[PDB]
């Protein structure tokens, strides 16, 4: 009797696909994107015609992957992909790989041979589990009908919790197709703080409670709660803290704020990085320290160290994944667990500050020495990225409704993260742990499919776009307006920079030829518009953001225009290249000579 | 003084990246693959304008994968792939999968972050050997230059030797940009039968001595020696014996000669697996009895069994690869090693055998019985897809030029197979074991520049061609007058094949949108030519073929036409589904009504 | 408990962190996590492999360990042997399924075991192989393994009939002319009602008591 209450036979009668159907719905899943092939037909027989969710179809599963992402990171749930076996699981690879580097929640089903053919090289078999290890936070092949809504809830499960993350189930034909036969446990078909970590916010909170030189280095962590930027503001008001963001981090801080320091690392920000190396106390709240924002970490926050030496200061990280604390810097209170619950119990703890003029007035200096300084345009030369990246932030920024970015990898990324003023969380979308040109444009597809009524605009390079452009298709198919903007600079920009940087303009393959873009989009039925000189550049990006429907905008930009600031591979954070108007000048001069006129 | 001998100090002052350059040169490698990033930048300078080889540049590394595999598999070399790290390596695993499954030479190199950074989740990381193990023959991190040519040796024998496959090298930045100051081992500079295999040779050739019934089963380990088609060719013609081949043995056989049987399996001609099926002596010649091939296997080859059974006949299996000998049906004699070397030596052990009327009036009766059949267009009717590949395979062979084809994956690859002429070895590139939709397009511009005077024409599926299309510009980049036909049906055809047989015409998401392929060759500055009826197929065609230029031809096809004959999943070989014209009528009766008109 | 008890038995390793056990449950659980019909296709091969043991003329059981991971499998290996009168060898790992006492008794198989056990195999026209993998101990030269067997297969009058819980172990070694996947003794209760009962096999049996004799230990 008490038997009958915990087994369910409710899916009895059903095959694995209509199972896999109903755990969606039960999953709240509102959208899944994914491609047929011989293995998931079961599955795909099953969600035939469904109005449970909206089916993404795109050209190729590594943009059904990146969809997912996008999709993801706009709506804040995990993105669900459905795909076959063989070609259609190994395709979803750079996708998973670059979901696990950037705590994206991808939740990968894949189709696979039956059981009775696996491990016999069999038609389209890939050893999908094996492959997918390394990049995945976890994955199984299921072997039953019977452990399949166990194995949904699980994978569900795993995805978005701790640090999220992407993870695969690979299902075998023949268990899909299979009729479930036998009760299951009814568990199976539904999806305090420690003391130690207690004692450690209170440590926490005495050390910055001493500090003379706070700063706030906030990542992607905190856009994991909704309440995170909230709190995160809450902080920086009350104990008077100037706060610095990674690339992923964007949007988690309204730039507007005068306590804002930008984006901090190789890129980023000279303030920012100036503050962090000067900085008493450094609040360290959902980063990773990655190796793209700390410089030479032997020489990264001397002040914080010394501080915590002496007992007036350190690094505070409050992070949720026990790897990633003292993995790359030593924390001087390691806080863990979710950062937006655990700064609910540290701000009481924290003391008011009303102002800190000395560490503000140097903060000031810094922001009005530092500023994102490029080379204007003369007459007649070609528009700036820089220039154009901030026309298009300042005209979004009029229309009364969300904007949400997304980019492909390379300068253009660069100066989308530093051009715009990111003020709502959610609203960047950049690959930056694995850097997958092409993210661009699918991501924008999903992120779109996420917040039907935001403007979506991808900041795209001529390289990154090219790598994933069939995809244009996909976003007309799925009535997705997304707003694709490429950077024409013909090269690889990001390369071209360190090549003229460390190989002496020694420009090896990193020029790929461009199809017509504007031919492209027609062929796509997408409307498409090309802005090629400083006089059309208001009013093409107006058309762009006015169209209500997928749009294409070129923009032909100057070539070999380096990024900067720029902490060099070695140098510490602080020891950066600055903007120079003489130093272009020669530098132009240089690779004029170098490369006998060609570039 | 002997030491002196055998130790080499030539390269000692060059970087890791010059060696590479160096060692591609000792290998006798004329093209690479490749596309630029970060981590291989050492490299991508030591090779700066080499005049060495040719570098062919994609838009995506999974276009420089299969573009590899194209030119491997068209050339008989290895593929050589150079990537960068993280996603640059992420997208080649397709690609090795493929060629894993389908035994093709590639050998991948791809940038790695520093040893300083490898297990930090370093920026643009990916744990690439773990990835790759299952989908390498061998891989390998190059930890430190002094061994760089060892592993560059390495690799390339293991690509090559035993059954052919893909291999990857992982070279860190660091290793590469680093200079070698030591010595090395000087071999690492430079790139008879087994009695046991002598006795089961006699053997085999006594059983084949009895047989009176004897069928060749041929496959793709007979392409991969110069001579193999010649000794297959000896062996038929000696002892009076029908071949068949696999779909990757096509061209290894000429059709064209009375003994030809066709393609076996799933999709092969009726004839070919009719005899397979009583024949009483199998000769299986680099051919690894794939699922595709043997339909139910319990149920393969009986009358071969029965006379195993009774010591009058068998399967005689030349195989290189242990792990393919008795893995799926037991060979009555194991014919291990080259099957080109052992054929030599089997040959003459053969008795000749001037007729056998009683078995070549049932192969007669069989072929005659057995076309490949299909509903011809009516007046009105669009295109049927199999009349398309004969005009093609038909106007192709005027030319005075060799002609390799290469194919997307689904329904039009099935009828490229069964509706050409086969006639020269490694003229048929195709996914086969894998089965990578969107792996025409590459291949063809691999096997284009490793066979420059060749025609090289892509027969693509519009689903698959959508997967890669923006490739069509490294075409054009590259010189390379690759030849693509897309037949658009605007339906994945083989899953729609599938949904109406097994599924009640159920089309779950298998209609994907497609681009005007006009505008888009325009786009990518491609010859563009479009046929839309009966009256345009011959000229159309013509003008196709007789372009010197990169071209894309797109044909309106009949839609919801199946490929036949099937054997279907569970069915013995000769449990065939045949064409029938009133059977059809009835299927598409059947369709329109449950459709309510719309397929 | 649930893997290493189920499908063929095996061992399982569980890794507990010492903080995990020294700490404190602290939230509920999920209250299942605290308590510990055959295919149609089987059925059809049950059918099948019934049809073909009523067809042989020489059949012999090859029985291993897996008949005694149920308490009713050696009874049931006894009712099949008694029914259809069929003499019975085992492995190694099979020695005490049947009871060596019994006339039907071959005694053990293979590399060292009875030349009467092995001589009999190898001229069997139907095995019954009741939960055992083939092992390479056992089948001798794997090419030359039950060609009298495998005659009878081809000649749709025998095989082998492969009573299997791991389907990895089905068609590994040697092909199965049927497969029957599942618990042995649950497939014998299956089996064993299909099978025709024979009083005497006298022409095999004078066979089977020759090679007794002649090869003792
Ligand atoms: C060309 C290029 C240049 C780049 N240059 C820069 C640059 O100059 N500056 C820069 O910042 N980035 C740069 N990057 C991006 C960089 O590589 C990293 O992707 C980025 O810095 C990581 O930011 P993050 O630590 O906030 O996010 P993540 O990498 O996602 O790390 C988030 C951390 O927070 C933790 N976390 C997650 N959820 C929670 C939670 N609920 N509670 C607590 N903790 C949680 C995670 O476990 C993890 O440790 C660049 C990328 C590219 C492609
Ligand atoms: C939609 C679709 C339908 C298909 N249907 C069919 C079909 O109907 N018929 C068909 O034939 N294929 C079909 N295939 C292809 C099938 O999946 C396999 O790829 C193909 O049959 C394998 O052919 P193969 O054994 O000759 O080549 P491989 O798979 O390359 O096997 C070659 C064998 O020869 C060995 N070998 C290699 N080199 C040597 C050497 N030097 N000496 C000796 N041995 C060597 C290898 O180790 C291996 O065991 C289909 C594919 C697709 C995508
Ligand atoms: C020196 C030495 C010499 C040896 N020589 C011999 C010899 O001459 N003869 C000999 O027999 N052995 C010999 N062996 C033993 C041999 O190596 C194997 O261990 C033995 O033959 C395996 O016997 P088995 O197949 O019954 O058991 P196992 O190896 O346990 O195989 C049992 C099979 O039954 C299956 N099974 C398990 N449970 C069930 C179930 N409930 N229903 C259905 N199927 C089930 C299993 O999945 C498995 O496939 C020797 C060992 C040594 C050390
Ligand atoms: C492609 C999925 O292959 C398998 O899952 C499979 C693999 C090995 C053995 C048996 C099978 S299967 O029999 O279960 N299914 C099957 O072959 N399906 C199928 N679907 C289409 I669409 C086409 C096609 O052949 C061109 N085959
Ligand atoms: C991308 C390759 O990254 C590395 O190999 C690396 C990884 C971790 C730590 C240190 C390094 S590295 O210092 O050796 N090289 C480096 O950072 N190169 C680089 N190249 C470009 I072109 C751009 C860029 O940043 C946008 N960085
Ligand atoms: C090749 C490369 N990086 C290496 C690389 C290679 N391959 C992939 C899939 N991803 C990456 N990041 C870059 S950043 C060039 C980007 O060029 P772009 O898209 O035209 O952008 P931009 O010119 O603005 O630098
Ligand atoms: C989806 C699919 N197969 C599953 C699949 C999915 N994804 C990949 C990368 N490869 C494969 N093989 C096929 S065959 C449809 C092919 O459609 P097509 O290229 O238009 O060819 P055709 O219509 O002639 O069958
Ligand atoms: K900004
Ligand atoms: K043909
Ligand atoms: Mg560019
Ligand atoms: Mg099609």
């Amino acid at each position: 009797k008490k038997k009958e209450q915990l087994m369910d036979d409710s899916f009895i009668g059903l095959t694995g696909g209509e199972i896999f159907h109903e755990m969606m719905l039960r999953h709240k899943v509102d959208t899944v994107f994914g491609y047929a092939g011989g293995a998931i037909l079961p599955v795909f027989d099953a969600i035939y015609n469904s109005d449970k969710f909206k089916f993404v179809l795109p050209r190729h599963e590594q943009g059904a992957g990146h969809m997912a992402e996008g999709y993801a990171r706009a709506s804040g749930k995990p993105g669900v992909v459905l795909v076959t076996s063989g070609p259609g699981a190994t395709n979803v690879i750079t996708p998973m790989a670059d979901a696990l580097m950037d705590g994206v929640p991808l939740v990968v089903f894949s189709g696979q041979v039956p059981t009775t053919a696996i491990g016999t090289d069999a038609f389209q078999e890939a050893d999908i589990v094996g492959i997918s290890r390394s990049c995945t936070k976890w994955n199984v092949m299921v072997k039953n009908v019977a452990e399949l809504p166990r194995r949904i809830n699980e994978a569900f499960e795993i995805a978005t919790t701790g640090r999220p993350g992407p993870v695969l189930v690979d299902l075998p034909k023949d268990v899909t197709a299979s009729i479930l036969r036998e009760s299951i446990p009814i568990n199976t078909t539904l999806p305090a703080v420690s003391e130690f970590t207690s004692e450690a916010i209170k440590r926490a909170a005495n050390i910055l409670n001493k500090a003379k030189k706070p700063i706030i280095y906030a990542g992607a962590g905190i856009l994991n709660n909704e309440q995170g930027p909230k709190l995160l503001k809450e902080l920086a008001d009350k104990a008077n803290i100037p706060v610095t963001t990674t690339l992923q981090g964007l949007g988690a801080f309204d730039q507007r704020d005068p306590k804002s320091l930008d984006m901090l690392g190789m890129h980023g920000s000279a303030a920012a990085n100036t503050a962090i190396q000067n900085a008493d106390c450094i609040i360290a709240l959902g980063a990773r320290f990655d190796d793209r924002v700390t410089g030479n970490i032997s020489k990264f926050a001397p002040e914080a160290k010394l501080a915590a030496s002496e007992g007036r200061g350190g690094i505070l990280h409050f992070e949720i994944s026990p790897k990633n604390i003292n993995k790359v810097v030593e924390a001087t209170e390691a806080i863990e667990g979710d950062v937006t619950a655990n700064l609910q119990s540290f701000i009481p703890l924290v003391d008011s500050i009303e102002n800190r003029p000395e560490w503000f007035n140097k903060i000031n200096e810094w922001k009005k020495k530092y500023p994102y300084s490029y080379q204007l345009e003369t007459p007649g030369s070609l528009i700036k990225p820089q220039t154009l990246i901030k026309e298009i932030s300042d005209q979004a920024q009029t229309y009364n409704k969300e904007v949400i970015v997304t980019t492909g990898v390379g300068q253009h990324q660069m100066w989308a993260a530093q051009h715009f003023t990111w003020t709502q969380p959610r609203t960047m979308i950049t690959s930056g742990g694995l850097g997958t040109m092409g993210y661009g444009l699918p991501a924008a597809i999903g992120a779109q499919v996420a917040k039907p009524d935001a403007i979506v605009i991808d900041i795209d390079g001529d390289a990154s776009f090219n790598m994933t452009l069939t995809e244009l298709s996909s976003a007309v198919q799925a009535g997705a307006p997304i707003k694709v903007c490429v950077l024409n600079n013909e090269e690889q920009g990001m390369v071209t920079q360190w090549q003229s940087l460390f190989y002496e303009h020694r420009y090896s393959h990193t020029h790929q030829s461009n199809p017509d873009f504007m031919k492209l989009a027609e062929s796509m039925n997408v409307k498409g518009i090309r802005i090629t000189n400083q006089q059309e550049l208001k009013s093409g990006v107006k058309e762009f953001l006015d169209a209500t429907e997928p749009v294409l905008l070129e923009v032909i930009v100057e070539k070999k225009v380096p990024v900067l600031p720029m902490v060099p591979a070695g140098k510490a954070l602080d020891d950066f290249i600055l903007w120079d108007a003489e130093v272009e000048k020669q530098q132009n001069d240089l690779r004029k000579e170098r490369t006998g006129g060609k570039y």
